[PDB]
This record gives structure tokens, sequence and C-alpha cells, in this order.
């Protein structure tokens, strides 16, 4: 395997993509995309929003999952059907039939935007996989191992690609390299990524 515990499903979301993007726009109409500030004080180049019961966000100089969007003071929008159903099909195919995400982080990349190498290890149950769905322009995804200094590997993620990151891979350090400019007929000039998480207890 390229990554222990990971299941790559290329073009799995290709047919669903137009609906998924419509639903991204619907979510963003309620909880807008925003570029969050890191604890180090830097404005992220990736713009974000969330849907589901919980949303990943900065709050009081840390990160956490919150039921309320701090920008609107309202709940994050409910998980769209298209999101829920796509995630469940992917997770089930990959051997995680009980995966029940309560958070979906929606990342938007303009040309040049990047995501610095990091782990997601603050979720209560690290046995639950993350399901990652790529839409629009292609991006180079980098991933290493459980330690920051483990060797990095790189994989192009293209429109409609889904990866279910389970087992050990769930805790790999990962990031996205600066997005190359281009054109995609459904997203125009950007990439979106959905990451479904079980963030609740
Ligand atoms: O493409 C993106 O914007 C994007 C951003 C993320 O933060 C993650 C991913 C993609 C993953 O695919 C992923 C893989 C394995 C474990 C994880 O925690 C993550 C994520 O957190
Ligand atoms: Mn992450």
């Amino acid at each position: 395997p390229l990554a222990a515990g990971a299941v790559i499903l290329r073009r799995f979301a290709f047919n669903a993509a137009e609906q998924l993007i419509r639903d991204i726009n619907d979510v963003a109409s309620q909880s807008p995309f925003r570029q969050m500030v890191t604890p180090g004080g830097y404005t992220m180049s990736v713009a974000m929003t969330n849907c589901g019961h919980l949303g990943w966000t900065t709050h009081r100089q840390g990160y956490l999952y919150s039921p309320i969007d701090p920008q609107t003071n309202k709940p994050w929008p409910a998980m769209p059907q298209s999101f829920h159903n796509l995630c469940q099909r992917a997770a089930t195919a990959a051997g995680y039939p009980d995966f029940q995400p309560d958070a979906c982080l929606i990342n938007r990349y303009a040309p040049g935007a990047k995501l610095s190498l990091h782990q997601d290890k603050d979720e209560p149950d690290l046995r639950a996989p993350i399901v990652s769905v790529s839409l629009g322009l292609p991006a180079i995804f980098q991933f290493g191992g459980l330690k920051r200094n483990d060797p990095l590997k790189r994989l192009l993620l293209e429109h409609g690609d889904v990866v279910v990151w389970g087992g050990e891979s769930r805790l790999f350090y990962h990031g996205i390299q600066p997005l190359k400019a281009g054109f995609h007929p459904l997203t125009i000039d950007c990439r979106y990524n959905l990451t479904f998480r079980q963030a609740g207890k």
C-alpha cells in the first residue's frame, strides 16, 4: 500500500461533483468562506467553512470543533444529503461501514494557496477515519508518517478523487502544496476539498 490504512478511490465523486459544488455554495451562503488566523498569528491562504453538527475553527488562540460558527454566531449549516451519502458510500467501500461524521470541513484553494504540514489528532476517537473529497483543480498532496520528520510522499489529487484515511494513515502528517493556477469547468479557478470527520465524543 502507498499509505497503510488508506484507501484511494480515484474519480469516486466524479458523477456527484456538480451536486457537491452546488451544496458547497449553499453552505457558504450561510457560513461564508473565511481565512482563519493561526495561533502563530498568520492568516491562512486556504479559505474554510464547515457543515454538520460541528465545525473546525479557531477560537481563543487555539483550534477546536464548535457547534456554532463564530463568524455568524449561528450553527454551521446542516450536512447536505449529497455530502452524507457520498461519504457513506466511500467509507463503506473502504471497510468503515459505521463511520458517522458529524463535521465536514470545506477547504477552498485559490491559486498559490497551500496547507502547511500538520496532523489531525485532537478528535476524541482517532480510530474513526477521515474521508477526503477533491473537487476542481488538481493539487499535490504530501504525506509522511506519525513523526514530523518521517519521509514525505506526494500524490496528485484530481477532480472527483476520494481517499479514506484509516488505520495508521489517519494520523499521518499531511499538507497541500501551493495550488497551480488553471481552469476547471465546474469550479472555474479553484480547488475544493471536503474532509469528513467524527469530531464528537
Ligand atoms: O486537501 C485538503 O485540503 C486536506 C486538508 C486536510 O486537513 C486533510 C486532508 C486534505 C486529508 O486528505 C487528510 C488525510 C489524512 C488525515 C487527515 O487528517 C487529513 C486532513 O486533515
Ligand atoms: Mn488536516
